[PDB]
């Protein structure tokens, strides 16, 4: 099913996710729904909490095709390096952009769909992706990392649509 994506000043986005116990047929379930929903609203990644679900599940598709799914459950950021920053938009701030300092490089650990654990190394977009949707899960949101003004302008532009 799809599911509603939480939008700002929603502080129900500000919730810190719990690790998931044992990736179990309900944890797959959810899985689907966050992939279903990432697909339909035109988005390359999604985490659980946009949901309503606060639990560490992040999905991942890049692919053209949409043919290349990333579950990263319970990730754990091993090491980082560099700066870097393209314009990011989120679909919890439903239709800004902003450009965003992450690092370049990351090397995480998680574990796959099936519970299974595995590392990966990013870089380029994968690597801005994953800090982006690790942050969902701790409640953070890319305008955090804007000035006060800008942050501002983009809560005040965001509040002038959700109607239409
Ligand atoms: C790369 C930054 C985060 C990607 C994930 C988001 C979706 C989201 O809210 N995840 O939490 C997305 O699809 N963002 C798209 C996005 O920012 N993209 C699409 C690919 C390129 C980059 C825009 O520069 C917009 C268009 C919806
Ligand atoms: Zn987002």
């Amino acid at each position: 099913s799809v599911l509603q994506v939480l939008h700002i000043p929603d502080e129900r986005l500000r919730k810190v996710a719990k690790p998931v116990e044992e990736v179990n047929a309900e944890i797959q379930r959810i899985v689907d729904d966050m992939f279903e929903t990432m697909y339909a609203e035109e988005g390359i990644g999604l985490a659980a909490t946009q949901v309503d679900i606060h639990q560490r599940i992040i999905v991942i598709d890049v692919s053209e095709n949409r043919d290349e799914r990333l579950v990263l459950i319970n990730p754990e950021l091993l090491e980082k390096s560099g700066e870097t920053g393209i314009e990011e938009g989120c679909l919890s701030i439903p239709e800004q952009r902003a450009l965003v300092p992450r690092a370049e490089k990351v090397k995480i650990r998680a574990l796959d769909r099936d519970g299974k654990p595995f590392e990966l190394e990013a870089d380029g977009l994968l690597a801005i992706c994953i800090q982006h949707e690790m942050d969902h899960l701790v409640g953070k949101l890319f305008m955090d990392y804007l000035s006060p003004l800008k942050q501002q302008r983009i809560r005040q532009k965001v509040e002038k649509l959700d109607r239409l």
